[PDB]
């Protein structure tokens, strides 16, 4: 199924996933597309932060669902 990820800059990314895909796997797909290391990415859905050890189905994420991507910087 296809899902959408929005960035802080207003960009929307489309990804192909399966309900059995893990969040870590999803982050890996984002890394491949945007070059953002998984440790610097935070995924939010319906106001909840998604964990790397859980799957999409666990969060009842359905086709055409939109996730939000947040970036974390150690420096500043």
């Amino acid at each position: 199924m296809q899902i959408f990820v929005k960035t802080l800059t207003g960009k929307t990314i489309t990804l192909e996933v399966e309900p059995s895909d893990t969040i870590e796997n999803v982050k890996a797909k984002i890394q491949d597309k945007e070059g953002i290391p998984p440790d610097q990415q935070r995924l939010i859905f319906a106001g909840k932060q998604l964990e790397d050890g859980r799957t999409l189905s666990d969060y009842n994420i359905q086709k055409e669902s939109t996730l939000h991507l947040v970036l974390r910087l150690r420096g500043g």
